[PDB]
């Protein structure tokens, strides 16, 4: 699993099509290797803290894993 903890200023990505709720997010590496880069995504700059949800089926209605972690 990715598990990346976001640092100050780091971009986080959600998918408006696949996220189960708005707290479901991916780090940049997982987002760019995921199906969601072709979807309606939303980038929010992190203030630090929280973690990447790559791999969590309860976080994503489709495409829970990126190509690196699948
Ligand atoms: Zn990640
Ligand atoms: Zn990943
Ligand atoms: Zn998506």
């Amino acid at each position: 699993l990715c598990g990346r903890v976001f640092k100050v200023g780091e971009p986080t990505y959600s998918c408006r099509d696949c996220a189960v709720d708005p707290t479901c997010v991916l780090c940049m590496e997982c987002f760019l290797g995921s199906i969601h880069r072709d979807h309606r995504y939303r980038m929010t700059t992190s203030g630090g803290g929280g973690f990447c949800d790559c791999g969590d089926t309860e976080a994503w209605k489709e495409g829970p894993y990126c190509q690196k972690h699948e």
